């Protein structure tokens, strides 16, 4: 019930962050490293994890002992940590990005270049397809397929809103768009390229922009 | 060549699922020893290992004792088909594509940032595939296009003997289009920005729309 | 500035194209010779090296003797453009956004996870660029607009003397919506979900539908 509620505490929480990688070389045995910064080195080369701002003065006060450096950084001023996909019961292919709170089913595939944001839920045995974004707190069943390229609209604030909800067995197509707070009924399927207002009644089918109802299918 | 789309169902049911991990650690290495399964970069001191996350968790969890410090890196989970080694490619690919095997990039090609070319894709000689572009299982895009930003070409994959969608030689296709499981779009056509594209495109025509209708012939 | 766009395309004609690898190996390294023109962190068991592919793919071959094993890392091919220095930016990049050089990111401008910002993109101070969204060469987006998920902002490298897609202040931009080459769209405008603007947008409308349309005055 405090779902919501716990997702913008969790943000609020989050300390943003410059994170590096730096290899160097140099006299690093005469280097005095702080607690702040994870070192891997030995008496000739070296590999330190840390934030920008720690590791920036670190790198100009030792600059007389250290030869040379390269800093790998993918992120600027982040504050929300990416999942751990390590022990998770699903498929996620190179490229997806996926941040902390997001729920991921049992085989559950996430494709290339898919975007789940914080808040996320994902069902059971669904494919997100390649490139598509789901927006905070955006909610897929079970043995849905979310197309190439559709956007599942976002909402954190405020909490009290409803997300979009996407019900069992959903088929959306490529490049499509689902308004905030909408809901996908059971079974039904919205067309490539439809702009989803308002909900859709199960086991039909919508298209276009604005979607309409097109058709009522039989399963 | 006949057999192609046979043969990459093949690869795929073939192909081992992974998780991937590089992993950066410090201790007592000399005392540990490193099975077959990982390869690894140490001295004494510190070092790197890859390997399957099924063979280092137990890993580190068996050399706790002797291991100081450690960092995981990650980024898919149970993958199993391989990204397309771009090193020798005779093409321009830019960081942020994301290419699997058995993708086909003719010379002089254009791989935008952010572009998704999932395996069986085919890009003829000088062909741009723009900024974030999707192409699906076997789309087939010919020499000299330009495949808009966003544009999704849809996948086909199974059944083998489906048609993919074949784009050919001239085409140009604006932004965040989708075209179908398929479709043919003839040569020299043009698909305007947002287009869904149902059913085939004649040579040298402009469509627009959704869904796309013919809007007018090109001399 | 007034020589911006001569001076992004003489930038790119400018830029060597470049396969840069990072590879892990490990040997007697002790007796092998790095070349200068490869970045190397070695001592005499194991090493690191930062290079182009074209000095580092004859150099694995000159000391393959030596060499017991090596993992190399690619990301790219054949690519001139360095991508921007995000370090010391007064902004919020998250991870896998893609932003070239010569792209300016305005104070507290907030960049989304996938969103992709080509060579010359303005984003101004308190805008957001949401998720999966691209900015086209030279688009100018102003301050505190929204452009939403998986929109394309057209771009326009060539010719220099085209106007690029202008983005005035508090602009909203819906999902998957796609504003053409040189369009400008006016200040606290709605442009709807899944639009595509072909044309001017006057400042305080809402625009909708693919051609996009005036559908109310805001
Ligand atoms: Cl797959
Ligand atoms: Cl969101
Ligand atoms: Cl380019
Ligand atoms: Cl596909
Ligand atoms: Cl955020
Ligand atoms: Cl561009
Ligand atoms: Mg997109």
């Amino acid at each position: 019930a405090m779902d919501a509620y716990e997702i913008i505490q969790y943000i609020g929480d989050a300390k943003k962050q410059t994170l590096v990688k730096v290899t160097l070389k140099g006299q690093l045995k005469e280097v005095t490293f702080p607690e702040t910064i994870k070192v891997f080195n030995n008496c000739k080369t070296g590999t330190l994890f840390g934030d920008w701002a720690d590791v920036k003065p670190f790198l100009e006060a030792n600059k007389e002992k250290i030869e040379d450096y390269v800093v790998e950084n993918d992120a600027r001023n982040s504050a929300i940590p990416f999942l751990d996909l390590k022990d998770i019961n699903a498929r996620i292919e190179p490229g997806a990005l996926i941040r902390e709170k997001v729920e991921i089913g049992d085989q559950a595939v996430i494709m290339m270049g898919a975007i789940l944001n914080i808040g996320a839920v994902v069902g059971a045995g669904t494919m997100i397809d390649m490139g598509a974004v789901l927006g905070g707190r955006a909610t897929v069943g079970k043995h849905c397929h979310i197309g190439a390229g559709t956007v599942l609209a976002g909402v954190i604030e405020p909490p009290s809103a409803a997300p979009v909800v996407i019900e069992n067995e959903v088929v959306i197509g490529a490049n499509a768009v689902v308004l905030e707070g909408v809901r996908v009924g059971e079974g039904a399927v919205v067309a490539a390229g439809a702009v989803v207002v308002e909900d859709v009644p199960a086991h039909t089918v919508v298209a276009g922009v604005p979607a309409k109802v097109i058709k009522q299918i039989d399963d």
